[PDB]
């Protein structure tokens, strides 16, 4: 649904690890610049795996989405400690909220 909606369980659940919003912070994952039709191997000083970046899919609101959805399944090896988001409601809420963090 809504930018609300999203940014609510990003601040709670994402901004966790991926600090973004209230400043960036990679602070367990590698902190959101933008993403939507950018690229993977992106992040600044930070570590994870090989997978991840040397693999890609391009990030968007297909791969980010099936991503989220299952992120240890989607690309091999990525840890990701929290694989799912409470309903399908506040997934489609996330996309919908990071897409205007890439234009606003
Ligand atoms: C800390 C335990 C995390 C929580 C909570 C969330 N994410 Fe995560 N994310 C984490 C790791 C360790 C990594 C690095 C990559 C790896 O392969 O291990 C990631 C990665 C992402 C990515 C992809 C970045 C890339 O590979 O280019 C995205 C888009 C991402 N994470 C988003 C995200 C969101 C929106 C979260 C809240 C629902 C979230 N993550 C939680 C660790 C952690």
């Amino acid at each position: 649904g809504d930018v609300e909606k999203g940014k609510k369980i990003f601040v709670q659940k994402c901004a966790q690890c991926h600090t973004v919003e209230k400043g960036g912070k990679h602070k367990t994952g590698p902190n959101l610049h933008g993403l939507f039709g950018r690229k993977t191997g992106q992040a600044p000083g930070f570590t994870y795996t090989d997978a991840n970046k040397n693999k890609g899919i391009t990030w968007k609101e297909e791969t980010l989405m099936e991503y989220l959805e299952n992120p240890k399944k989607y690309i091999p090896g990525t840890k990701m400690i929290f694989a799912g988001i409470k309903k399908k409601t506040e997934r489609e809420d996330l996309i919908a909220y990071l897409k205007k963090a890439t234009n606003e």
